[PDB]
């Protein structure tokens, strides 16, 4: 049902996708160790924001690892090209993983925005419901990326509606609570919003690849887009969230945070 299954791949195409996925694994688990060691410099009220980055790193790292092994399982070099064997490859499992990772990315944002109690629970709930609507409708849509391009587009339209509403909630919370943030992170959190807008929008572009580039090179392009997007939306994002957590911790008088920023 996926366009990946339609084509044979040259040695170059096959190996590049393998390297993209493998590199993705290394980047996330490398970042995992960074987030782990810096967590001790975060104040208790923000420390879960940094923990969520660890959780996202392993989750994304495992799905990338799984995709890489699925890639090598499904294809073998036969008569001059990599051809599909018995096992299959699908991006569908990425969608399932987003059901967990996207709420995590949203939650660590709400935390450094200094949301608490009732407002935190209610905002998270609406955000997660919007994200799940986006992901599920998108998942259904990509089931038709070979059989029914029209259906892919309509489901994508519905998914985009959830996407836009989700982004509106995020933007509204960011620009409203910006004033509550310490140590100059009121400026930093604004760049985080724009980072999210840019990075998350790469995913629907990858989703539409079967519509404007239905060939083996399009398959390479989609994996390349995912790689750029994953690194930007999880790793660079996580690094900025953690920076914001540490900076606000120091400004609130957390001594290990103050000492940490003092060494650098
Ligand atoms: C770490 C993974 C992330 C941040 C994934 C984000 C995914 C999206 C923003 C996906 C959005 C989609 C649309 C807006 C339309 C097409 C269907 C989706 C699900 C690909
Ligand atoms: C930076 C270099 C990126 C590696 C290019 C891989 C593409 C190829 O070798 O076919
Ligand atoms: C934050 C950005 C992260 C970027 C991660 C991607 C790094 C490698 C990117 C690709 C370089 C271009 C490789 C050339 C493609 C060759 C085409 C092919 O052989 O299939
Ligand atoms: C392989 C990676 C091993 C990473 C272990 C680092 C332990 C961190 C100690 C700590 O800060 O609590
Ligand atoms: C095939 C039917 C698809 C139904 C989509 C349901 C939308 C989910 C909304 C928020 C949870
Ligand atoms: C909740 C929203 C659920 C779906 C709304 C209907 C529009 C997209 C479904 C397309 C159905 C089809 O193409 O057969
Ligand atoms: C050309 C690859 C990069 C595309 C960035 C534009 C998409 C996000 C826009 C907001
Ligand atoms: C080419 C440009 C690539 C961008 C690479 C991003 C790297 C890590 C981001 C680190 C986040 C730190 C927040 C900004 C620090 C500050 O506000 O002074
Ligand atoms: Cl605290
Ligand atoms: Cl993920």
């Amino acid at each position: 049902k996926n366009i990946e299954s339609l084509f044979d791949y040259s040695a170059g195409q096959f190996e590049f996708i393998d390297h993209l996925l493998t590199m993705g694994v290394g980047v996330h688990f490398a970042a995992l160790i960074f987030f782990l060691v810096v967590s001790q410099f975060v104040a208790p009220k923000y420390r879960i924001a940094t923990a969520l980055s660890c959780i996202v790193m392993v989750s994304a790292g495992l799905i990338l690892n799984s995709q890489a092994v699925m890639w090598t399982d499904a294809y073998a070099y036969v008569d001059g090209s990599y051809q599909l064997q018995d096992l299959t490859f699908s991006n569908g499992y990425r969608y399932v993983n987003w059901m967990a990772t996207i709420p995590c990315l949203l939650l660590q944002l709400l935390i450094v925005l200094n949301l608490k109690g009732k407002e935190l629970f209610s905002t998270a709930t609406w955000l997660i419901l919007a994200a799940w609507g986006m992901i599920i409708t998108g998942y259904v849509g990509q089931l038709y990326e070979v059989d029914d391009i029209a259906q892919l587009m309509i489901w994508g339209a519905v998914s985009t509606a959830f996407f836009v509403v989700m982004n509106w909630i995020v933007g509204t919370k960011i620009f409203k609570n910006r004033a509550t943030m310490l140590g100059g992170t009121d400026s930093t959190i604004t760049k985080v919003f724009w980072l999210m807008m840019f990075a998350w929008t790469l995913y629907p572009i990858a989703y539409l690849v079967p519509a404007f580039m239905n060939n083996a090179d399009g398959v390479v392009l989609r994996q390349l887009l995912f790689t750029i997007a994953d690194i930007s939306s999880k790793v660079i994002y996580g690094l900025m969230i953690t920076y914001i957590a540490i900076q606000q911790s120091a400004a609130a008088g957390y001594v290990p945070a103050q000492q940490a920023l003092g060494r650098i």
